[PDB]
DNA sequence: ATTGAGGCTGGTCATGGCGCTCATAAATCTGGTATACTTACCCACATTGGGGCTGATTCTG
């Protein structure tokens, strides 16, 4: 959320919420694929898996 | 107890598969950006310590 209040426009004419999600979204799946195994596997081979 | 030959001590000449080193390259590994609107999870005992009384000696209106 911070990364995108960083990058927000608001000339756009787009409510906050609807930029703010693909984000949020973003971050929190790289989190998931980088720190929630014993053994680290790289994002490719995760979306693979996936 | 000598001088005439064999077996065995010195070095020749490369030789040959092995290992370390150079360089190429596609597969593997990293960072990055997406714009209709989405807003508060989901058992039974024994002991010591803390907090609320319970008088019981000091002082009071």
């Amino acid at each position: 959320l911070m990364k995108a209040v960083d990058k927000f426009e608001y000339r756009r004419g787009y409510k906050f919420s609807t930029y703010a999600t693909w984000w949020i979204r973003q971050a929190i799946t790289r989190s998931i694929a980088d720190q929630a195994r014993t053994i680290r596997i790289p994002v490719h081979m995760i979306e693979t898996i996936n």
